[PDB]
């Protein structure tokens, strides 16, 4: 109960800060697999929850930033590491930070059309192998796919599957 | 016989109010699985009510609300509450409220582009297991779709249904 | 010969008036499934009358209206009749009324987004199983599928039809 | 020279009307026995009737109509009466009637994969012991397998045989 | 080598004329059935004409006009006349008549939404069994697609096909 | 005729219901084993029936339902029970109830491939050893195999054969 | 050294003019009895010429063609003549006439699937027993298998079987 | 290094000018047929030349101009001649003419939307089976697809194919 | 009465975990030897289980998994070990495991097409010797076949057999 | 090591061009008569060469192409010749010519369905008497079944057998 | 840390500069081919990097370039050069440059709809064989697909590759 | 327990690399003759190992690699070698090498349909008379058949049977 919203960002990579050239920073969407499950004795289907999805962030640049336009392509994925970062300011004065450190591929990179006037705007797409979200200094999320970590404050909620599989 | 329309809403989650960040508030569709049905000796195709379509809520936020962020993949779906209000008044000074409790699956969380300058805009949709919209105070609808409840103003048309599959 | 359009509307449901909150009133499209028909002897295809298609109606409303949300999924399929009524007038002083009497399904109830200070506006729609459009108190169609029915101003155009069939 | 093709059918069995439940219908498959015939002083083979195959019907319900599911495994073999309608139009508005009565056994009943929220669609199968085709009014075929009757308008094609054989 | 454009129109339909409502007019579309054809020893493929695609005229009314509301879903397919005129009119005091008979098949009446304050915009098709357009009186196509007739100006272009056919 | 079709299902063995995991039900197919019998002084084969075929029903699971994996292989065939229910609506607000009482073998188990992030789909096969179909309360069928009943509306067709064996 | 491909076809039975109902036709495949011949001295098999195989026309109605269904099943083979025709248009306006002259068996009658709403698609065979296809007017070949022709612009290239034999 | 660009046009066909009706033109779009081709050895996928794609120009018309409405589904297919010309105008006084030969079948005629106070806008689509493109008097480009031809600045790339294939 | 299905996987194999290589997991199907059996008295056919089928587990990996790619065509027989793990949750949050500990024979390795830029999808085969299956910790199955073991929730179903042959 | 492939063909039949009417064009499958063979000392079976398969052509028109046509079941078997032309070019700029010539019999015509708007797609299939293939102008293969020849780059691996049965 | 982007541009081909004819530059996208992998103990799926995307370039003009357009359709792939130069300045007095050596194919040619008063706006296409991008004079990437480089800051990533594949 | 599949290949044939032509490759599959065995006192079949099936390689080119197409039908079988590698990336920077070396018979050559604008896709097949795969620099496998190798980590697994055999 009380206004907040984004006021401003940045994009760290290895340590580099991009203080100045993050026109657009996107957190990776999160999706579970819903199944839409209608078996007999119910009219209405219910999804069911069978994994996540696949993971994608996205940030862009306007200049040829040397770094992270050196990290596209390499053999060592997961070598990609990143953090998002978010100032979202309530309407009092109180500041939240939201703190995404992500760890995967640069997937892609896309220059846009130079039109001789206008900005470049270099998009670029990273496939995430690693997230973990954080909220005013507290853990949110934190999956981590090839280890099976899907954690909730803390809370990993695939203990049962790896208890289940043996690891 | 009276102009209507919303005027102001609100979100609840597991008592927490969002009196103050739900800039869209979506109620789940609802439709029924139509089967267009032609057969000999009638030259124009009717649709046949076999059993409801799969129902999805979304509802958004510009701030970190720890608060339904803390919701999303858990293991125990259905956990996830949840209840749409909407103020309805007419021309007259009169208020009608409209409720929509919901019961399911944060199915996902899609935090839109982050642009230094504008709202965040976090999307969220929910995947429900259980639907009851209320008029002014009294039942509209309650679905229930692993019990084989669909009520119309309390009269569950799925009785039939129930008792020839004996629950 | 004269200018002649749409000026005013109106809903009945089960007797119920909606003079006041029908924003957007649909009536049913009507075709013919056309099969493209091409054979030898013949360089262009030529279309073929084999059936109508699929009716379907929609109508809208801005608050909760418990009439016509309370005929959704119903068991009893057909019994949401219906009446759109519509009020041609020419440029000269005269008024063409236009109805048309539906009876079949509520087949969906989509709540769109609630914004917080903009128009609910409910989006239904009704799968057609009747289907009976008057101008000027004459009748110019009268669909009834099941019975096989297609009356063109009181001529049934499917007589053959159900001769050769014997109903 | 005229387009035509069905546009709508009907069946009868014992009298009782299925319009409106005869998704699919099938008039049994006529074919001869052709023997590919070459013999010295001839290259290419040379089909010969010698006499007609085994006919077989077709036709599907997608509820439990428990007339026609009664006949299936009948000790009186031609017990099963038939009628299968057919409504073929031409471009021009005229209707042909096209009529197949069957006699025979009801071979099989095939209930479909009940998928909960999908058509039922009961396959059935008839192994005819008699058929008559007639267009238009018109008697075109009428074979009765067991006296010996292969008709085509009204002239028993195997008079030859049945005076050979002396009925 | 002279500017010139449309700019007015008028539609008959048996006889009736509805000179003040055809806000919309549309000659139906015409092309050949090109199949890009590529073989050996050709580098780039070649477009070769076989036949005509189908025709659909569409024209559109705003009032309960019900000549030609009339004329739908009839079971005479080719009843359906028509004239499609429009004038077109040089940079200088010249106007040049353009016509094209119709006959076909009214395929389809859409019935906009009526949104109490705005035009109905009743749209219809045709499906075309006939198509001859006429330019200041002077025959420039006749499609008959049954006959076999594809003429410009006047010459049967399927003479040949007619010829290898034998009608 | 009424339109009527499937809506809904369920599954009981040994009293268990199955409410909610019975994606696919199969009714056991039947059929008689039809010899096409043609003899002197008929042209076409007429076929005669010798009795049923092997009856299978099949449904099948999502879940390791410990319930119907425990009774594969068992050595007392029979003590294989099962009720196949199904729920026919019509259009109008009426509901058919059709049971099918099995009692057999549970003959195989196919658990498909298991694909990390798809349903499981156990598949089961049965094999029957009784067949009771019920429509509506009434008994349309019930096969005995070992005691020699093929019942029609209660009328054992096999009596004759009964009386002609002696039991 | 030209582009070119059927447009338009059209069929002849009894001299009855077909054009307007031939979906697809077919004229007859031809091929030799290759006998696959290995002998001592000879590595790879080589496939010598002893005869023709069966040949088979195909064509389709849509519409109860009574013409063509009432020469299915007569006693008097070859009694079923018929002429396929086909019109070959090259990229420049040129027409090939190809005709193909029948003489056989209907051996033959597959109605499809009535879905009520669907083309009816009479499918045929015919069992040929005299095959002439000509060109342009000119003669390409001429079957007739009883007397022992098989010629190749007019060269029948059994003359020497039909010497070695005596007719 | 000068600007430079479109400044009018015109087109011919049959040597008639329309210097005064082609709002739009279209010098037809060409491409080879890239196969992206990766292989073993390489990481990144690499084109290959496979030939042309299939050529379309297009032109358009806003009054009935009769030339080149008589030009459709002619028989004789590339007698559609036409010349698009286009005046390009640097910055300083100099005028490039680029002139496009076409050789054709005129596809399609699409007359657009009649309004009643609107261009008429006839479209127009060519196939095109010859193309010359001409800058300054001098050959840029010259196709002819049947005879195999793709030459460059007077260099026919296909030479080496042409003498592979022998013609 | 629980919606579930299968979620994630894992494989074991002399206690290596495959935990990030098994694309697609198959338990072995189950069967018996039914003999469909007929005999004098009885109109239809009775199955008889005469004993299971052959057994056949498959597994899969898409990266060259020295583990379990050096236990192909080994001299020892059932030397190859297995564990097939499954975690079944529910709709509430719930896991239920699922092991198949196998022991048997690699029968098979079948490398896919290596299309440069593709899983590589090596498939493998397992003839099994021995199967056990556990739900939830807690015995289901165990077959030992040479010792003659079929058991269900830990009872020998033929433990008569064992006393009829002694051993 | 560098990208190639086909980019266009030819054939040549009797010194008369195809170059335009070759849609498919395939080269005889060459394959040897592998005998898997097993002895004892030898776990695995080893492929013996046994001598080449069947081989078989074929190539396809789309017009009456009276030139062979008019070479089917000619008694002169292997008087049908023929020369299969395809043009490789590689990435850069060079063309490599492939030649097939073949003698042998065209074994089948198999016009395809003729269905009034596509393409006619005569198949043909020839029985191969002969085959020399040619690379760059090279010889790769040479066959004469009759006379005993397997040519490799001009070797005759059949010598040996030529030399054991003295020709 | 700097406000940057690109402030202007300029093209090169075979040495030929564009310094004035360049509206729309594109640098070509790079990606990799990511297949979404998931496996056993694993919920959520990892991307994995198994090479890149096909490359395209794109470059406009305006004017009838004759350089870049003489470069279509070469039979010679690889031999369309190319330099994509951009000048990119920082806040301060800095400027960047950056570089993109192409080396290709001209894919296409697409000359826009010439409006008699509008830009020409020539798009082209180019498909991509080699890539190497400099900034501020330092190697950033050096593709070349046929030699398998993919170079990062002069590191070869691909090394292991060849060193697997042995070049 | 990484993440990790096929990013790129390559062939060698008699030290040539196709670097460049080998779209599709394909390892030998490797089974074993199992022989489903039942005996007295058990009740389920088990597979007994009874030595290997038949290999077979295969690997594709697109062009006339006149290496590998001058290898077929060789007197001298096993003359044929062959090396296929593959080159297996995890997840993380690391790479696995996997070497397939073979030695054999060219068993067939199948020329793809050649459809002017298609790759040509040679296929070929390789009767294998040894195969040892390498993963990694390390034996996993070495067939030798006529020897009597079956070695699995450089362990004969056929010792055993050379001692009975006596070699």
């Amino acid at each position: 109960m009380i206004p907040q919203t984004l006021t401003n960002t940045n994009l760290f990579i290895d340590g580099v800060s991009f203080a100045g050239d993050v026109p657009s920073l996107t957190l990776p969407k999160l999706a579970v697999k819903t199944e839409q499950y209608r078996a007999g004795g119910m009219d209405a289907p219910v999804s069911i929850d069978m994994g996540l999805e696949a993971m994608e962030a996205k940030f862009s640049t306007n200049g040829a930033r040397r770094e992270a336009l050196n990290f596209f392509g390499l053999a060592d994925q997961s070598a990609f590491n990143g953090v998002f970062r978010g100032s979202f300011k309530g309407q009092k004065g109180a500041s939240v930070p939201v703190v995404a450190t992500l760890r995967g591929l640069l997937k892609e990179v896309d220059p846009g059309d130079w039109k001789a006037g206008e900005k470049a705007e270099f998009k670029y797409a990273v496939a995430v192998s690693y997230y973990k979200l954080e909220v005013d200094g507290r853990e949110v999320y934190e999956i981590d796919p090839v280890n099976g970590v899907r954690a909730i404050n803390g809370v990993d909620q695939l203990a049962g599957m790896r208890n289940d599989l043996g690891l």
